[PDB]
DNA sequence: CCGACGTCGCATCAGC
DNA sequence: GCTGATGCGA
DNA sequence: GTCGG
């Protein structure tokens, strides 16, 4: 319907983030994408496009060239810039952001071939994105979650049977591929007021689920995960897995808002506030007359949360919005 | 006109 | 060596 | 770049 004015949006909002470094140009830019996606008739003007929130002047100038055109003389441009394109490229690899691609591309590093040629260059995070380009970049169909998540919560079960896993994010809610998993981990030894991240992640790579480690400290794992290879057939794509240990008092509030979406996050914090709550991804809180936050809340299951703002429980599956 | 635009855990850097 | 800033991803 | 106090 829109997807010219979308693709130009969105390698638009790249540019901005990844050569630019304007961080918030990227969030308008890909807001303004999401926005013309969404609506459901074909675009005649960028003046009709303005009328849409997100999209103001200097879109609306831009989808006029682009409906007169087909294309945008400042993104052929810059497609076909040399350095811009090679920074831009660069931060696919994860562990590359915009500055250190700034500096590759300065030293002259443009290509993967050339990042490959200089590893010592590179901190252990960006090795691990080189090493597993193309298949960081694959979707990881719902099949395969759900073969992950039967590994995933046996062998947290196995390390200790009162450990509580949830597997978050678009999976959660439904979703037939994901780009991740999203673990959430509790023990009601942990509360707000031990090894118990270690000893899952030892778990996880003991039975050679956990093949490489981006970062780890007491509450967060991130890093990477494969599936076991079928017999004779064609090995598994290496999946990025992040665990998170959560207090047991905060980790229902961290499952609701790590499910999502974020639109759904955004339409119950706002309800919540009218309501006279503060719901943050750790606690809910209640609003005395003065905009006061009190205590945090108790909060038992992701229900409780729905019941003190007076709202009906929604499965994930229809917290799409 | 002009500031907000999310916030934070971890790894690694810059400064002392 | 320690502490705070910054880059990064989410 | 867009919105809104
Ligand atoms: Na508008
Ligand atoms: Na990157």
């Amino acid at each position: 319907l829109n997807g010219g004015i979308t693709d130009m949006l969105t390698e638009l909002a790249n540019f901005e983030k990844n050569v630019s470094q304007a961080i918030h140009k990227y969030n308008a830019y890909r807001k303004a994408a999401s926005v013309i996606a969404k609506y459901p008739h074909k675009i005649k003007s960028g003046a009709e496009a303005k009328k849409l929130p997100g999209v103001g002047t200097k879109i609306a100038e831009k989808i006029d060239e682009f409906l007169a055109t087909g294309k945008l003389r400042k993104l052929e441009k810059i497609r076909q810039d040399d350095t811009s394109s090679s920074i831009n490229f660069l931060t696919r690899v994860s562990g590359i952001g915009p500055s250190a691609a700034r500096k590759f591309v300065d030293e002259g590093i443009k290509t993967l071939e050339d990042l490959r040629k200089n590893e010592d260059k590179l901190n252990h995070h960006q090795r691990i994105g080189l090493k597993y380009f193309g298949d960081f970049e694959k979707r990881i169909p719902r099949e395969e979650m759900l073969q992950m998540q039967d590994i995933v919560l046996n062998e947290v079960k196995k390390v200790d049977s009162e450990y509580i896993a949830t597997v978050c994010g678009s999976f959660r809610r439904g979703a037939e591929s994901s780009g991740d998993m999203d673990v959430l981990l509790t023990h009601p030894s942990f509360t707000s007021e031990p090894k118990l991240l270690h000893q899952v992640v030892e778990q996880l790579q003991k039975v050679h689920f956990i093949t490489d480690t981006l970062s780890k400290g007491e509450t967060k794992f991130m890093g990477v995960c494969q599936l076991p290879s079928k017999n004779d057939e064609k090995e598994y794509p290496h999946r990025r897995i992040d665990i998170r240990l959560i207090p047991k008092d905060q980790y229902y509030c961290g499952v609701l808002y790590f499910t999502g979406s974020d639109i759904f996050n955004k339409n119950m914090r706002a309800h919540a506030l009218e309501k006279g709550f503060t719901i943050n991804e750790y606690t809910i809180r209640p609003l005395g007359v003065t905009g006061v936050a009190g205590e945090p809340l108790p909060v038992d299951s992701e229900k409780d949360i729905f019941d003190y703002i007076q709202w009906k429980y929604r499965e994930p599956k229809d917290r799409s919005e």
